[PDB]
């Protein structure tokens, strides 16, 4: 996250780190037995790490859980980032607490103007390189639809929207990806892509989730 503020231990409580002997992209806890995150996210062997604040130190609320099965979205293009969205199973429940919660899926897609939430362990600078290892927070608007095929014209599809600032200086970056966009306390998007971080006329582009709820809960009803 460039531009943002440190969250506070525990104060985004559906945050999720995925590991594989590192922190590689964030995700979403969506219920006691379930993660979601970025496609471009893929790998094998993930370990999900629940309850993170400093990811460097334990710190007594973490929960550790080897995942049990990935599903890509069927539709998934990795050229294109069409579709960019991922199901994880944990081998086991998640024990939620206050500090461990899930966070609910959308009934309707936000608009335009909504503030959301942001957040992840992604890189800091616009240029250069600086990795927290505290969770970061960005309170971002989402843009238009008009704004968004503007600043990326061919490349938006109904899958996606922009949110951040046109002004640049506040973003997501490199290694939020897979993490939460919650606004009004749903989760409405997936930190998916951008054209760089922070700069001017290129915000971020991320996963529209509420295209996705059916494909979603079907899933989860039979895996
Ligand atoms: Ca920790």
């Amino acid at each position: 996250i460039v531009g943002g503020y440190t969250c506070g231990a525990n104060t985004v409580p559906y945050q999720v780190s995925l590991n594989s002997g590192y922190h590689f992209c964030g995700g979403s806890l969506i219920n006691s037995q379930w993660v979601v995150s970025a496609a471009h996210c893929y790998k094998s062997g993930i370990q999900v790490r629940l309850g993170e604040d400093n990811i460097n130190v334990v710190e007594g609320n973490e929960q550790f859980i080897s995942a049990s099965k990935s599903i890509v979205h069927p539709s998934y293009n990795s050229n294109t980032l069409n579709n960019d969205i991922m199901l994880i199973k944990l081998k086991s429940a998640a024990s939620l607490n206050s500090r461990v919660a899930s966070i609910s899926l959308p009934t309707s897609c936000a608009s335009a103007g909504t503030q959301c939430l942001i957040s992840g362990w992604g890189n800091t600078k616009s240029s250069g390189t600086s990795y927290p290892d505290v969770l970061k927070c960005l309170k971002a608007p989402i843009l238009s639809d008009s704004s968004c095929k503007s600043a990326y014209p061919g490349q938006i599809t109904s899958n996606m929207f922009c949110a951040g600032y046109l002004e640049g200086g506040k973003d997501s970056c490199q290694g939020d990806s897979g993490g939460p966009v919650v606004c009004s306390g749903k989760l409405q998007g997936i930190v998916s892509w951008g054209s760089g971080c922070a700069q001017k006329n290129k915000p971020g582009v991320y996963t529209k989730v509420c295209n996705y709820v059916s494909w979603i809960k079907q899933t989860i009803a039979s895996n």
